[PDB]
């Protein structure tokens, strides 16, 4: 899985897509604003790696039973993970805007581009409601319409609460920094990243292959939402620590003052001294200041912490794997957590 | 019709939507953001003058048969109606945003205030996503469910692409005056404000009265466009001419350089020396070229042009109410335009 074939396959759905939205004989009197909006989502839904989008067809794959597979039900999985993608590619256009970011995919921020601004708050509206059109072209006669209609809109919500939680750990220009505790990493994590990008694939291939046992969706989450966690201490690691050419964005949660798993376990690692240098340092946009912090996240050995949660972190969630009901495969899991990791074995 | 008693009932089902989406034993680990969404609601949502939401209700009683006018579908009315009214506030704290607003209802601007700023935008999302959460509480075991929240979908899609386009006024810092035409005007206003404004509270009616009748929707929307229209009309002209502490917000159109029908209707009029002072002050950040602009508006009378306008069009619409068939209610519509007609806010 997460092979060049099924990457083609995905590929080929998104020209389609583009499309239904901005080329089906709809609103032919606002050329103007359709033949742009075949250019915002050009510039941001198909520009990163697709690992969400795929991995609903792979769900779908190993879900629904093999001799119900069909091209035409693989391709409406496909649907769906364009549908995630829609969703994702909204998310960053805000959580750029927010973040006050250079740099996305390697190129700039939406909002950063000529006679966009502000406008980008719409164009990240307008490609989230996009979704919600495609879903009625393609599934409005199918039993899963109405719950995957309401999955979209809850998985939506969820991630509003855990942006919004995300973006409290500054008041007043200073970080909080005596709340930044690993119960509340977590609670930012399972919100504004893990239900998202793990739980909703998952939960679309089971709608799709009628699955609609809530203790099924509920087995899924508990795997889904560890996995989460990591990809999100990955991303923060890679936020200091990471090539601009590799990642395709500049670091900014230094600056921010953001409850990184970064700053979480410095606060936990540090002396009296180290603390007061967050306190003075963090959060601040000099970038004397920002260099200070890299330079304590160095001291305190933050690297070989991560690399040493890479490895136990995998083999934690391969142990938890074994133990989810024999209803459920396995070795979907499996798949997931080694595209993650980066892993054959 | 815009009574009283009809106000009363509408507030009374306001503390219940802010219980169903922050206090319902959801999301309990996360009692911070839940807490905040409820100020962000109390807020945003409930302080204009509810005219949507009210539609909403005077739609289903004008609509309905008598007999079906029970307390709960009544109810069922008004909760449309605040659905309607959280569209409305997630549109508005985005549109502040966009336009560079100082007040709103009176108060200042969402993002303005203190420790809000940026995280503004999040919580647009934040509020718009809570109206499916209303509708799949209560609408979601009824016939009218799937027509509704297809409606909210497509409404959305729709408003955003009429955003779009009232944003693209300016290019590069000035204003594009060439292309400021009567045909822009309504197309601009068609889509950002006359669909969500006047089709969705009577489509909403329509279908909780189990009215589908695609050629019945189809009159309404006809002379609700004119409406809309209308009404923008009216918020243009409030945004040069109307007292700030009636209104509830200070004008931008001229400083952020938009097609309003001011605009438009000053460039019909100006001599060339007029015209050669909308091309020089016409989108400029200056308080003095705004100031240079409201005094040309003055001196070419589009006050008066407006008064006139207004009274003529109020006129046209009336007449054009008389013509409706197809089974609808006229005095529906005579009723939104008297609620409307000579409106100082
Ligand atoms: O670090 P963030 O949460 O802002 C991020 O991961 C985006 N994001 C937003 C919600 N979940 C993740 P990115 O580093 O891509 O800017
Ligand atoms: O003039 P705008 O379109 O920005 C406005 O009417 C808001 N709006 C946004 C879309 N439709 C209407 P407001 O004057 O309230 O700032
Ligand atoms: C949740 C996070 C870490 C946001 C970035 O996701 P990806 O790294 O999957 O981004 P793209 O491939 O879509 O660019
Ligand atoms: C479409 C327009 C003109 C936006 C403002 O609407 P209203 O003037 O109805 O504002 P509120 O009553 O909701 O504050
Ligand atoms: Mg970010
Ligand atoms: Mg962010
Ligand atoms: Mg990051
Ligand atoms: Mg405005
Ligand atoms: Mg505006
Ligand atoms: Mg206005």
């Amino acid at each position: 899985s997460f092979s060049k074939e099924e990457s083609r396959e995905f590929m080929a759905i998104f020209p389609d897509i583009v499309r239904d939205l901005t080329d089906a004989g709809r609103h032919t009197d606002i050329p103007e604003v359709t033949k742009r909006f075949a250019k915002v989502l050009q510039y941001n839904v198909p520009t990163g790696k697709k690992t969400r989008g795929l991995s609903t067809v792979i769900a779908y794959k190993m879900l629904e039973k093999p001799e119900n597979l069909t091209p035409e039900n693989v391709r409406l999985a496909g649907i769906l993970g364009w549908c995630v993608e829609l969703l994702q590619a909204s998310l960053l256009i805000m959580d750029d805007l927010m973040d006050r970011s250079e740099t996305r995919r390697g190129q700039p921020c939406w909002y950063r581009q000529e006679n966009v601004g502000f406008l980008a708050i719409n164009d990240c509206l307008h490609v989230e409601s996009s979704l919600y059109s495609v879903l009625r072209k393609y599934f409005s006669h199918l039993p899963c319409y109405v719950p995957i209609i309401e999955l979209f809109h809850d998985v939506n919500f969820k991630t509003n609460m855990g942006q919004s939680l995300d973006a409290l750990c500054m008041k007043d220009g200073r970080p909080i920094l005596s709340q930044f505790t690993m119960k509340r990493y977590s609670s930012i994590v399972k919100y504004k990243t893990s239900y998202y990008t793990f739980q909703l694939p998952v939960s679309l291939g089971m709608y799709l292959a009628d699955m609609y046992d809530p203790e099924q969706h509920r087995q899924a989450k508990t795997i889904l939402m560890e996995i989460g966690e990591f990809f999100q201490i990955q991303d923060d690691f890679l936020d200091a620590f990471g090539d601009s050419q590799v990642t395709g964005k500049v670091g900014t949660d230094i600056k921010e003052g953001k409850c990184s798993w970064l700053a979480v376990v410095a606060l936990q690692r540090s002396n009296p001294a180290q603390r007061q240098i967050m306190e003075e340092h963090y959060g601040r946009p000099e970038p004397e200041s920002t260099q200070i912090i890299k330079n304590l996240y160095i001291e305190l050995g933050l690297p070989a912490t991560f690399a040493v949660y890479e490895e136990e972190s995998f083999n934690i969630i391969r142990t938890h794997i074994h133990q989810i009901s024999k209803g459920l495969p396995h070795d979907l899991f499996f798949k997931i957590m080694k595209k993650i990791y980066k892993r054959d074995a």
